[PDB]
């Protein structure tokens, strides 16, 4: 089953600010989650020709992925650190909703979670 065109990374009419909680989301969150060892099947949107996730699209009807948020977030794309995060809680969401609890992706999810709710944590006050 086919892939939709990705989500976008960019639209010029939408409204979006610069905040050092945004900045913040991009140096601190983002990276970090980036580089750890689990974090490969969340950078690009579900491919679900090679993967063999024909279903996958039929079920995740608000696709959400750290690639596109890396690029929202380069872009400046948002208008607060909120948008942001709903983000990144859509793409753990998806990821419950599809797989079975204890499935390896849940295992890495879940993972990526806990450090992502520690990054939260330590988010600054808006200056
Ligand atoms: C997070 C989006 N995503 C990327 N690849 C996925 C998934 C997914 O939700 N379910 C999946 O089954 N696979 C395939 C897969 C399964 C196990 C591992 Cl360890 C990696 C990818």
């Amino acid at each position: 089953s086919m892939n939709p065109p990705p989500p976008e990374t960019s639209n010029p009419n939408k409204p979006k600010r610069q905040t050092n909680q945004l900045q913040y989301l991009l140096r601190v969150v983002l990276k970090t989650l980036w580089k750890h060892q689990f974090a490969w099947p969340f950078q690009q949107p579900v491919d679900a020709v090679k993967l063999n996730l024909p279903d996958y699209y039929k079920i995740i009807k608000t696709p959400m992925d750290m690639g596109t948020i890396k690029k929202r977030l380069e872009n400046n794309y948002y208008w607060n650190a909120q948008e942001c995060i709903q983000d990144f809680n859509t793409m753990f969401t998806n990821c419950y909703i599809y797989n079975k609890p204890g499935d390896d992706i849940v295992l890495m999810a879940e993972a990526l979670e806990k450090l992502f709710l520690q990054k939260i944590n330590e988010l600054p006050t808006e200056e």
